[PDB]
């Protein structure tokens, strides 16, 4: 039992808001759908961060792991 | 269900998609293939920047190493 | 002496500070990890020089981009 | 089921080409030959910057982790 | 001869000099490494423009960071 | 018939070769060996600023992940 | 009959070698022992910071993926 690897850990958060920090300060908010172990991911009803500002709506996004800073829960 | 991302993409062959690269370039086109590295080629593709299409390139091949995410975008 | 992998087992729920590249750093308890270096904290607490930026709760670090980890300390 | 992208890639040979790389250089020429890792032989390569021609090269080998996109040139 | 990181291991438990990416730079007692270089330090401090910005205590370095690994000295006395 | 692109390179041994590596460092020298990974041994090497010959260094290898492309040199 | 980059590398064991790194930093000193992945060991190190000495190192490791290139010295 003794607590699960980072990557089945992720598999917690299918189907729940999260918030994906990239290289390079973007910042993307979503709901995550799948992933793999390169880390590679597919949001829903996904959105660019700007200052606060939500300054593109992504729709459905695969992102690619390489690029990927952090993934923390989301509002809700 | 729900299929892991590479599988996933296959849905979406033959889509208009935003390819957003490293350092900023933009493309939109019909995505025509895709690889495990994620290598694509896309059709009736143009380079965008600040929702400004700057260049009409047609049918490119964008090596998989350079791309950040793939977007299916809004209506 | 444990190769450095098996001795970050030791830290395993304790409080650490991940020093990422680009100076940012988080501070949380260390749940998991695997041999990428990826890491999941809990309470844990983004910073830009030294000023609590946000306060993320579970976070999942993509290894490639850590610096160091070193020992923290314990919030309330 | 189409090609996947470098076995389409395949279809270029001995045609013109332009080979975006990292850092708004360009390339173009024919393209001779290719491998897995993307590594291209071009013939009667020049290279450019901002639109004009900076160097005319001859037969160049360009290592593939350079490369951000592949296009057709109208040569 | 020894291979590089087969040599490194005379210098477990010693004071090393960590010169990383970027310029900062730690020092402090390598106490172990793995075959990608990462590896843990005793009683590390970092520095920047040479002075020390900070003591860390036991710290585990990724090994790509790593410019070079060099002896550190010991106290003045 | 076609030589894929590090076989091809092989026909470049013991010719003048000009290499340009990423962060526009220029080297131009004649080309001794070479690896799958693109590492290079070059003899009678010179480094090249602006066009001009900045740096004489005899024989140098030169690690493969820093090249850009490879070109012929005159002879 | 030529060697392979890394087998030629061989030759320049204990002999004096100039090592570019990424970025620009330099160093000088007596090749020791290096790896496949040219990660390399030098004695006497010291490092040049556009044509002149920095700092001395004494016994120096250096990560192989910095590298840009290795020459003869002297
Ligand atoms: O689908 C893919 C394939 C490779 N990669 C990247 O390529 C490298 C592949 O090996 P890695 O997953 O162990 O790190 C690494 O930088 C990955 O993040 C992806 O991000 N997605
Ligand atoms: O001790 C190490 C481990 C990896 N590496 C680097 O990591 C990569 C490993 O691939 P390589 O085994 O082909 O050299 C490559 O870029 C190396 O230069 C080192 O330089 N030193
Ligand atoms: O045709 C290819 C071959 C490899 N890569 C990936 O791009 C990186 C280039 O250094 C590698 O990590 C590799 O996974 C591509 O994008 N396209
Ligand atoms: O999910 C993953 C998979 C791999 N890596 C490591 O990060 C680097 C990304 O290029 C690789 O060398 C790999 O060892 C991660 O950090 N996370
Ligand atoms: O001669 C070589 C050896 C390796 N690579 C890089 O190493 C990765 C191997 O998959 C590729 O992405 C590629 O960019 C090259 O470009 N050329
Ligand atoms: O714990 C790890 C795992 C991987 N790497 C780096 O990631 C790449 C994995 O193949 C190697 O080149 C290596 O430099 C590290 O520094 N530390
Ligand atoms: O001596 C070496 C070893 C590896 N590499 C490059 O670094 C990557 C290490 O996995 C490979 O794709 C390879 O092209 C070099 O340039 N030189």
């Amino acid at each position: 039992v003794n607590v699960q690897r980072p990557l089945d850990a992720l598999g917690n958060s299918l189907n729940s808001p999260v918030i994906i920090k990239l290289k390079g300060d973007r910042e993307f908010r979503g709901v995550l759908k799948s992933f793999d172990l390169h880390m590679n991911l597919v949001l829903n009803d996904a959105e660019e961060l700007e200052d606060g500002e939500v300054t593109r709506r992504l729709g459905t996004v695969l992102i690619r792991g390489d690029n990927i800073v952090y993934i923390s829960r989301g509002k809700l």
